[PDB]
């Protein structure tokens, strides 16, 4: 902190001075700079100058320039990039920086900030509301697909406050466009995406993941908003999945079903993760309890994951009887054929929206 980013002719220590911490992750690190040409507060992201996240930070870069052409005043609240430049480190090391609007608190940091109670649901509404209308420009105005929707990259970069501190009128961006994919050619993707919590089943099972997964996530999303606390909390295939099925037992339609078994010749992505996708199962059925263990009858996973699928609530459950709209929203994000989720305009004309 307090060394500078981007050298320039006028400010050979660089051009953004780093002011404070703002994040941090497996991409690098964001920083609250000066920047000493503008005289304006920023965020600029170094990507660590491992290959991984420095071509993901290259093609971010590449979105941000075309949502940031077509929406400069952020109407559709996805983040602004102001700039990037390659910061040559004194080492060696050259870092891809973004340089982003002043930004702000992320929905995670508010939650933990509340001790993870949950969000008000008219703070809930309003935030729900605009993310939805960057959705809705990312997959209809330019057919793309965030994949990482979560807490961590929703930020309120403005806002009103009540006082401990409230949170009133907050104004949202959608930040983290290092996972987007392009979809207007492409349809259907079989890559793991998305964080284990908000990833939507069809992902896992591989019979295909298009716009539809950032629905998922985002249901996924406001129902840890209305409760505080991550809806999903399980890091294995077989357990996550029954916690879905649990969730949306009383939800008409809502099964689990596995993909179609791939010709034993096919080598392909989505068949490889078909094949994987199919251990799970056993005649057809999602292989749970059973295959926690299958080694020990008597067995200690088992046992553990037995309790944890019978603490996890049914849907409807999860809702005060005054918050029936809000229920009917989730219901249409939260459903397991992606072909059955709603397009982010339909959610937006959503009662609750009006109310
Ligand atoms: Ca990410």
């Amino acid at each position: 902190v307090g060394e500078g980013l981007g050298p320039t002719a006028d400010f050979p220590n660089g051009r953004y001075q780093i002011l404070a911490p703002l994040g941090s992750g497996t991409f690098g690190k964001v920083v609250s700079c000066w920047d000493r040409v503008t005289e304006q507060l920023v965020a600029v992201k170094v990507i660590r100058a491992v290959r991984k996240y420095a071509e993901a930070a290259r093609m971010e870069i590449d979105i941000l320039l075309e949502l940031g052409r077509k929406d400069p005043t952020s109407r559709f609240h996805c983040v602004r990039m102001l700039s990037y430049f390659t910061h040559v480190s004194q080492q060696g090391n050259a870092h891809v920086c973004l340089v982003f609007e002043h930004l702000g608190p992320s929905l995670f940091d508010v939650l933990m900030r509340n001790h993870f109670r949950p969000l008000p649901v008219p703070i809930l509404r309003a935030v729900a509301r605009q993310l939805l209308e960057a959705i809705t420009f990312l997959h209809e105005h330019n057919q793309i697909v965030h994949t990482d929707i979560k807490p961590e990259n929703v930020l309120i970069v403005k806002s009103d406050y009540t006082e401990e501190r409230t949170i009133v009128n907050p104004d949202v961006r959608l930040i983290d466009f290092g996972s987007a994919s392009r979809l207007d050619k492409v349809s259907v993707r079989h890559a793991i995406v998305s964080t284990r919590h908000y990833r939507a089943p069809e992902i896992i099972l591989g019979t295909g993941w298009s716009f539809a997964c950032d629905i998922w996530s985002f249901g996924a999303l406001l129902v840890e908003c209305y409760t505080g606390q991550t809806l999903f909390q399980s890091h294995d295939d077989l357990e996550h999945l029954q916690l879905m099925q649990k969730l949306l037992q009383h939800e008409n339609g809502e099964v689990i079903v596995p993909p179609p078994r791939p010709s034993p010749s096919s080598t392909s992505m989505g068949s490889q993760r078909r094949r994987e996708a199919l251990k799970l199962f056993r005649d057809g059925r999602l292989n749970w309890p059973e295959g926690i263990d299958e080694q020990s009858a008597n067995s200690l996973a088992r046992q553990k994951s037995i309790r944890r699928v019978a603490r996890m609530p049914e849907l409807h459950s999860i809702f005060r009887p005054e918050h029936a709209c809000l229920l009917h929203l989730i219901r249409c994000c939260l459903t397991i054929d992606p072909l059955k989720r709603w397009r982010p305009s339909e959610l937006l004309r959503h009662p609750f929206f009006m109310s």
